[PDB]
């Protein structure tokens, strides 16, 4: 992605605390489509730092059962993008938020030579409002993605 | 769905033939989402027979392989819509077509509650048009799906 696509002026504090995962969207069916897909997961919180990093609290299936995970995404010279580094490297791009409602972001497999992007939009509450899901398929219009998914009611899912 | 949502005016005979599947959609995500769904087939053939019935020849994923599958959707009162008189019910209905390029249809699960919808887009050649998708995406504007997926290029898939 470039720097325009990504939020200005974020304040990453103001994430902080609980998040629902409401739709998912990838640049190719295989990123999501086993149910243990690495980048198929459910944001439940987000946990920054005084340093400035951004700590994950995720679910993931395995098995039959609800995992959770949490991964540390660290700051880098670049607003609004943080690096996951792991053995695999990934970057997490704030796509946008208005931190009280609504947070949209992409995970990137960086190393791989095609684009390789999963995207969320994630929202405070389970409410009936679809302010974030508006945001999230116009934030799509520029990207090629070739899955995309929406959580139904139940429960809705995580 | 209701009779204005379909075809008016459909020849069975002209769909006969070769084709592929370019993209799918549902009003669930479990109704595509294990490789081996039972509505997660790729279409290969349709064959129309002199009685007016609709063969059709598909592949699915099992295990590791493509395995092929006949069913056979029977003529039913309602022009464009057929039924597969299996011992789960499911009618296929053909929202779609200009004969030479594209063919819209879906598969509904009747004895359902919910409402289960999976949708395909069909091409008769791997060419470079839009079309097809196009059209797809127009007529399922009306639908409530909740996952949307489109094949890439290779090979593309079937």
């Amino acid at each position: 992605l470039i720097v325009t696509q990504t939020m200005k002026g974020l304040d990453i504090q103001k994430v902080a605390g609980t998040w629902y995962s409401l739709a998912m969207a990838a640049s190719d069916i295989s990123l999501l489509d086993a149910q243990s897909a690495p980048l198929r997961v459910y944001v439940e919180e987000l946990k920054p730092t005084p340093e400035g990093d951004l700590e994950i609290l995720l679910q993931k299936w395995e098995n039959d059962e609800c995992a959770q995970k949490k991964i540390i995404a660290e700051k880098t010279k670049i607003p609004a993008v943080f690096k996951i580094d792991a053995l695999n490297e990934n970057k997490v791009l704030v796509l946008d938020t208005d931190y009280k409602k609504y947070l949209l972001f992409c995970m990137e497999n960086s190393a791989e030579p095609e684009q390789s992007l999963v995207c969320q939009s994630l929202v405070r509450t389970p409410e009936v409002d679809d302010e974030a899901l508006e945001k999230f398929d116009k934030a799509l219009k520029a990207l090629p993605m070739h899955i995309r998914l929406s959580f139904n009611p139940t429960q809705l899912e995580e």
